[PDB]
């Protein structure tokens, strides 16, 4: 097998993962912003960046925000829609949670969310989290409501990449 560090090294070499901001380091114990995770999804699934389009009203969500082209791409793809469809808030500085990451990866991999799942996930996420656990993207002992650690996101991204390659529909 590969260690989490080796999985990070591989994904970094592939341009999918970056160091914890301010570093080139795995920092496997640290959290990740939804902005950073949008970029991970774009690189992981080979999505096209969308420049000069703004679908959200978050403060400092504009042409000067490095994350906008990635956030627009995952929005167009239907992987993410943000946290509030009235105020159009993505919460790009918010930390990506296990169940949020579960939704994005389940959606990207075309996996069926589990109906009437019984788990500790937020109501909207129960089916997404259940499908992610069933597919081996996260452990059943992961807290769906917790901020995902970079270790959990590296393991999930690596597993998602292996599933995509093995399905014969890799980008
Ligand atoms: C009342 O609490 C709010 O409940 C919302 C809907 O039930 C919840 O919305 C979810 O947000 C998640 C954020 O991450 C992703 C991966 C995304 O698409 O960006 O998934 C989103 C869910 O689909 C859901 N969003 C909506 C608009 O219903 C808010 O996060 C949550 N807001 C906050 C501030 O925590």
């Amino acid at each position: 097998a590969k260690t989490t560090q080796e999985k990070f090294d591989a994904l970094k070499e592939a341009g999918v993962f970056s160091g914890y901001p301010g570093t080139t380091d795995a920092k496997l114990g640290q959290d990740m912003t939804r902005a950073e995770f949008a970029k991970v999804l774009v690189k992981l699934f080979g999505l096209k960046e969308i420049h000069g389009q703004y679908s959200y009203k978050d403060k400092n969500y504009d042409a000067k925000n490095w994350a906008a082209p990635f956030i627009e791409a995952v929005t167009a793809e239907g992987l993410m829609q943000g946290k509030d469809l009235t105020k159009k808030i993505f919460d790009f500085n918010g930390k990506i949670t296990v169940e949020e990451a579960s939704k994005t990866l389940v959606t990207a991999l075309k996996l069926e969310p589990v109906k009437d799942a019984q788990n500790k996930a937020t109501d909207w996420a129960k089916g997404y989290f259940e499908a992610a656990v069933n597919a081996g993207l996260f452990s059943k002992d992961a807290n769906p409501k917790a901020n995902a650690t970079r270790a959990q996101l590296v393991e999930a991204a690596f597993a998602a990449d292996e599933m995509s390659k093995g399905s014969g529909s890799h980008h």
